């Protein structure tokens, strides 16, 4: 075949509370609604946050704050391993009527 070492796309930059929760809801919306395309799952995410209660985010935001704080320091003795196990694995080919 060919020689593929690296991979497309890249993850970096800080994040917000919405990301802390969305990440947790995505797994649920994916495992429960795997047929739902990303574009669809996203529309429900961004919208869910708009209706999300300040109290619900209270805990979420607190988590994001720590993440952003870690990036600010970007200490030398602080690295992370590559997270590669599964993307989604869908088995469908239908959008709308």
């Amino acid at each position: 075949g060919s020689n593929q070492k690296n991979s497309p796309d890249r993850v970096k930059r800080p994040m917000n509370a919405f990301m802390v929760w969305s990440r947790g809801q995505r797994r649920k919306m994916a495992q429960e609604n795997p047929k739902m395309h990303n574009s669809e799952i996203s529309k429900r995410l961004g919208a869910e946050w708009k209706l999300l209660s300040e109290t619900e985010k209270r805990p979420f935001i607190d988590e994001a704050k720590r993440l952003r704080a870690l990036h600010m320091k970007e200490h030398p003795d602080y690295k992370y391993r590559p997270r590669r196990k599964t993307k989604t694995l869908m088995k469908k080919d239908k959008y709308t009527l």
